């Protein structure tokens, strides 16, 4: 499975973090069956591993009230392992822990601010007297006594790293106090849990980076060599640098970070020296990871570069990439937001040959990002991260971070009156009053401008079959065409028939062709790419055929994908229709589409769908085998289908049950689904106007309309008119006709 | 609220500057309830803070004639705090002011010009004998005695900064006299009060620059990180450098100024060293502000740059921007008049991610600029800064400064006869006679050429509903469509209807579609962007579709905004109308408009309005949902509406009450609003010609017409003719028609 590597295992060592009844900063409690399963004795020293490279040592004890799958755990060592209640930690035996020869500790600034007494005698000596506490370098532990409990950081141990505080162990705390800034920076370091909406990408990165270095013998045994170059790409602000930081803080391998402007800001001969030194340092500390952030800064296209030194730097990078012998256990990672700007030589074999797309997050992904970014943010109960996530189409993670910052700024604006710039300090009542409400998020949404609105949307559509009324035979035919090869390929192989991978929807406008394409993409849970008429017209007017290939390339990277071409006749009408131009049924954009379809015919998991309201003026070459060779007529709905359409459109609108949708459908004989949606929208508009006017009337008098009613629908049927005439219907009929026989008995 | 930070608070310490009855240069007087509220004793030394970083010390005394909210204040210490009568200052206790050990003072040049006696004995000793005056470094104080009072500047104090002049304090005044040029430069330093028309921008700058450095704990508590990079952009002469100077003179943080030509004029390796030294200096003196004026000079687009050293400088700037850790408390500000010319990498996250638009001022803003620039200018009573401000469309602050300079030059030209170049001095009668009159401003206006006339105008229209006659149902429909979603969004959410965000006005020409768009923009107080037919035609002829997106980008930065597309049929007529060309209802510019409308559909506070006189030849794709899907017919006015139109057009023209506008309206059956305006304009022209000829006749005889009359309107009705024929009206009628039913009982 694609994300099977992200699965952490149901193992006896894995334990759920639980609160501690009576536990000091040196012990943890487990259930007796858990010690029996783990062969752990009471009083044994045990090593605990948690999130973000964190390790600690404790004393394992028995607790009859402790669950088998849980470990009792006080707050101090929870802070040490950077874990919260309900998190999962790993417990192992920690043998051969020797008595400490000498330990150097340092207090935290605010815990010692105002403390002038002897730290040793007041705090450390009673805390470490006849206790034999196990400690680790970098541990943070809180000590009682004095007027005020003081937190200390174990900055040095001998023997290292783990030592027992014996009575003869020399403890000293003389040195520069550990500042709170360092502790906060260490606490807020980025791990994998700080990335949202990139579950596929995280799994792929672990498979291609962490796994080969973690277990090289795994790939050696099966006789394959792991890729050497992984290139992260995506639009700016998608989290490539954040993923780099997470990998750096989460990896056991040696990590070296290289920035583009880092290298390019140095003098000629120092950039090359730094690059070579980085590669040599990685090779010396194998297994190692080299991350080159902003690769396009150092390696643009060599021919399109004018600097001599720049070309020399690109050549040096190519040579260093080729210098790895696949036993150096060095994996080079790179991030760029302009993958095309990279020199193509770097994308060859033995180089950055693997590519991971950190794309634009969907609604679930951006909800995850919002939850991550607001986890340490003071919020109110009215804040619905659901609603913000649904309303932030086109936002990337950086845009969502800016949105949260602007919401907080609006929250501060709401308290501006109690806050003065000239004031040396801010009252604590204002401080604890400060919270980010839903109104602040709404204002930030109103003021936010997304950076990825012009990017092509590649996602699974929300439209399902309940969103479509009628068309049951069309639904069954689409399901067969798209899913039978997927679900029963052996049946197609047995009869020797290659399935058709292209369908054209044709019919009157507003009958559900776009809905059908979206729904068939949704049922298969495949990505959906929609190319509308204005985009084809943009390529036609600008004479920019070459962009068509780009579209198909996206469909390849997004497979399984449904490539949908809506309004294939847009260029045909733009030329004037059937008799508009002297030329006949051949244009540049559709020609490139034909070539790209022929190229895509070998990609099994990309299904191409076309839609047109004017099948007569469509280029016939698109209906040839290997192209949209299946044809489905989407007709005007009949009365039952019209009832279904009216019911589907009114699901989200409160409608009184006295309204009879069957009569509405039977009276709208020649109406399309779009016309019925227009009727429903106008009825809702009338109801909203009535409710607003009634609320205004009451708001005046002090100084109704809960549902749409039958009079609303009648007043909507004033303006309702059928968009498709009988002429058009008949034209589709002779198109369908122009698409008895028995064997002798 | 957006400008809530600019609100300075109603606080007891805040005091209105008032004149002093009997106060020396060392005391201030307050009301007894004010001391009781502030817990201030009589004789206490008090610190006073004013505009432009100014501080001073005085002795607080009681005055029964002093108002509670006012402080009595002599002229000398008003000059010290750089404040005038009616200004607001802050008063606080100033404890632990020690006796001065040694003070060094220096006189002002003209106050000591011609003074050869001992300054100490004549002036300072009687002024500081048994007085115990509190003084500050940099104080300016005037001393009596001699033949002539002398101003002195306290250039050194010990102890510093505040000291008491004790009897044993050693006062000396031996040194280079403080020149008047230095004092004048210090006096005329730019503060926030020197910027006009940038109230939003000043509030935003204080929120994003002054606030994070002022109170970092405010952002730390709410768990957000303040932006690191703020980029000021706008057309040249809008005051970005002036805002930089104001921030430098108004900020408590350390300020470092970097200029583009500053850095780029140095040799290779010295520019980079200066940039790194600036960043290190800012980090050492945190909190600090780095301002990089003319950022485009040092950081153009790297690919579009050919210099090796230039690319290295851009990379170094990127590295320095990334080097900040958000605890360095360093905020980097930059100003550029070519924001697109900036390398895009500098506009990413962790870099110049916030942008403030110092745009073209409106009439109120340029009135503020004129008042600021002429505050120290000798003006006459006929000068109406109102009238200059209304007449300077397209002017930026620099243009207004040049206008004032040219007006002063014309004033000097008017006195040229009494002024000779060869003269060694100019008579004082000419000096005090020199004043800038309204005629000088009129001449400067005639000779002024604005630098921002070709920029897109983004402002709230002056047109209101009184400016429009009739169209009451259209006014109500527009108000509903535009304001009901804004005022009552919960009603739309309850019924599940997404409001239409696009309307198309159609009808005969000259009936008020542009007026309706402007008025609906004005009622909501939203920005208005008008795209006329010639602009669309310019994009069509030049095949420059890509500029359309620019327009929509403006609408995003100006939200809440009304985007108005006037004469959508201009390209359609240019192609020849309905049958002009073989192609049908599809062109490049309207195609880009469709794509941009689809992109803008997610921006709630941008409303798009289209207008056309030929709805038949409009591309139908623009009427689809998500586009201008609402349609409003603006018909020819009826008789009552024509009376209203004639009344509205004649509001600003003196009309005799014998004129009957009802008869004019009833006789002009098929006239449009433009035709009625033509009639009114021709009548005014006839009246003006009559009045001019009568004035000429009297001016001849020596060596009438106060209002428009009925004969004027009759002679105008000579040439008045209806622009719209019945053919066109009927065409609109079958367009409207082509846009009984009851539920069963
Ligand atoms: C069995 C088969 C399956 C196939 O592909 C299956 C498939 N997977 N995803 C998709 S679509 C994607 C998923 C949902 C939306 C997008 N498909 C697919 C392909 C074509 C039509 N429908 C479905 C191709 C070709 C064949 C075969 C049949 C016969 C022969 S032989 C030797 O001439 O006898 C050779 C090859
Ligand atoms: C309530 C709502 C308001 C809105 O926007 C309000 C708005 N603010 N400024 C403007 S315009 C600007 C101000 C004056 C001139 C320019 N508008 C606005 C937008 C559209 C039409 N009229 C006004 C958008 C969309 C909605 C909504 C309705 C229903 C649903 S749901 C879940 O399907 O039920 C979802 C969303
Ligand atoms: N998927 C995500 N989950 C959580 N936070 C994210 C995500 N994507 C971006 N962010 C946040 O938004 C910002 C994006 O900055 P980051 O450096 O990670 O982006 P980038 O794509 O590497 O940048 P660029 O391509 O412009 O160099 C960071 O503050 C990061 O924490
Ligand atoms: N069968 C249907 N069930 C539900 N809604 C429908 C149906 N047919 C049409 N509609 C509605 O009509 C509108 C447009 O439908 P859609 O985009 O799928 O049509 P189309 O055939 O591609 O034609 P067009 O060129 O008008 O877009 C939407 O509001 C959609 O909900
Ligand atoms: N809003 C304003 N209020 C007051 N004075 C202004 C304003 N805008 C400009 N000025 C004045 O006009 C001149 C504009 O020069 P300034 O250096 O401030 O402009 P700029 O926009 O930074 O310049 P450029 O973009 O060409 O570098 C100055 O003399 C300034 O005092
Ligand atoms: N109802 C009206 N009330 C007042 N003035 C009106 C009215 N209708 C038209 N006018 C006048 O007609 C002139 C042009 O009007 P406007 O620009 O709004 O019309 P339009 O419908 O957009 O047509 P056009 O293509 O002629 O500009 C202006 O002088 C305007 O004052
Ligand atoms: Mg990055
Ligand atoms: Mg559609
Ligand atoms: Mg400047
Ligand atoms: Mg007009």
């Amino acid at each position: 499975l694609s994300t099977a590597i992200l699965k952490q295992k149901n193992r006896p060592n894995r334990l759920i973090v639980d609160e501690a009844i009576n536990e000091d900063n040196s012990v943890v409690s487990l259930s007796q069956p858990k010690m029996d399963e783990l062969q752990l004795f009471r009083g044994d020293t045990v090593l605990l591993k948690g999130k973000k490279r964190r390790e600690a040592v404790c004393i394992v004890l028995s607790d009859d009230t402790c669950s088998d799958e849980k470990i009792r755990m006080n707050r101090v060592v929870r802070n040490n392992l950077r874990v919260r209640l309900g998190d999962v930690i790993s417990i192992q035996p920690c043998p051969d822990v020797k008595y400490g020869k000498r330990i150097h500790v340092l207090p935290i600034d605010d815990t010692v601010e105002g403390i002038t007494g002897n730290l040793f005698e007041v705090y450390l000596k009673p805390y470490f007297l006849e206790a034999y506490r196990p400690i680790r370098k970098g541990d943070i532990f809180l000590v009682r006594g004095g007027m005020r409990a003081v937190e200390f950081k174990v900055v040095e141990t001998d023997p290292s790293p783990y030592c027992i505080v014996a009575p003869d162990t020399v403890i000293h705390c003389e040195g520069e106090p550990i500042k709170r800034e360092d502790e906060e920076e260490s606490l807020n370091e980025v791990g994998y849990d700080d990335i949202g909406g990139c579950r596929k990408q995280l799994a792929q990165i672990k498979e291609m980076v962490e796994l080969p270095l973690r277990h090289p013998a795994l790939f050696k045994e099966i006789g394959v060599k792991p890729p050497r170059g992984i290139l992260l790409y995506g639009p700016p602000g998608t989290g490539k640098t954040l993923i780099a930081r997470a990998v750096a803080n989460e990896t056991g391998a040696f990590f070296f970070l290289i920035n583009g402007p880092e290298i390019m800001s140095k003098l000629a001969g120092e950039s090359e020296s730094n690059l070579r030194k980085a590669f040599e340092e990685a090779e010396k500390n194998a297994p190692a990871i080299i991350f080159i952030d902003e690769l396009d800064a150092i390696a643009p296209k060599r021919e399109k570069t004018h600097g001599e030194v720049e070309r020399r730097i690109v050549s040096q990078l190519l040579t260093l990439m080729d210098g790895l012998k696949q036993r150096a256990h060095v994996i080079v990672m790179a991030a760029t937001n302009r993958p095309n700007s990279i020199d193509p030589a770097l994308r060859r074999f033995g180089r950055f040959d693997r590519e991971v797309d950190i794309g634009i997050p969907d609604a679930t992904g951006r909800l995850e990002i919002l939850q991550i970014h607001t986890k340490n943010m003071k919020l109110a109960d009215d804040v619905d991260l659901e609603q913000v996530a649904n309303e932030t189409h086109g936002h990337v993670g950086a845009d969502l971070a800016a949105l949260c910052s602007e919401a907080a700024l609006q929250a501060i604006r709401k308290k501006m009156d109690l806050i003065d710039l000239e004031d040396e300090t801010i009252d604590a009542e204002v401080m604890n009053s400060l919270a980010v409400t839903m109104d602040d998020f709404r204002w930030a949404l109103s003021q936010s401008n997304p950076s990825a609105l012009r990017e092509t949307v590649v996602e699974v559509p929300q439209v399902t079959w309940e969103d479509i009324g009628g068309l049951e035979d069309v639904k069954r035919e689409l399901q067969e065409l798209v899913q039978y090869p997927v679900e029963h390929p052996d049946k197609f192989l047995k009869f020797g028939m290659t399935p058709s991978k292209g369908v054209l929807f044709y019919g009157p406008p507003g009958c559900g062709k776009t809905l059908l394409a979206k729904a068939i993409a949704n049922e298969c849970q495949a990505n959906f790419i929609s190319i509308k008429g204005p985009e084809l017209l943009t390529m036609w007017f600008g004479e920019s055929e070459a962009n068509v290939r780009e579209i198909f390339d996206k469909a390849r990277q997004a497979a399984p994908c449904v490539l949908f071409f809506d309004q294939l006749d847009s260029i045909a009408k733009a030329r004037g229709g059937n008799i508009g131009d002297g030329g006949g049924a051949a244009d540049r954009v559709i020609n490139q589409i034909l070539t790209e379809m022929d190229g895509m015919s070998t990609k099994k998991n990309v299904f191409i769908i076309g839609a047109t309201n004017r099948p007569d003026i469509i280029d016939p070459a698109i209906l040839r085998p290997g192209r949209l060779d299946q044809l489905i007529y989407i007709p005007l709905p009949d009365e039952k289908s019209r009832v279904a359409i009216l019911k589907a459109n009114l699901r989200k609108s409160p409608v009184a049950k006295d309204v009879d949708l069957e009569f509405l459908a039977k009276m709208t004989n020649g109406f399309s689904g779009a016309d019925l949606t227009e009727i429903c929208q106008r009825a809702c508009k009338l109801a909203i106007r009535e409710s607003i006017e009634s609320e205004i009337r009451r708001e005046r008098e002090r100084q109704p309309v809960p549902e749409i009613r039958r009079d609303h629908f009648e007043e909507a049927m004033r303006f309702a008119r059928r968009s498709v005439s009988d002429n058009d219907i008949r034209k589709y009929e002779m198109f369908a006709q122009t698409l008895s026989f028995r064997f002798p008995s």
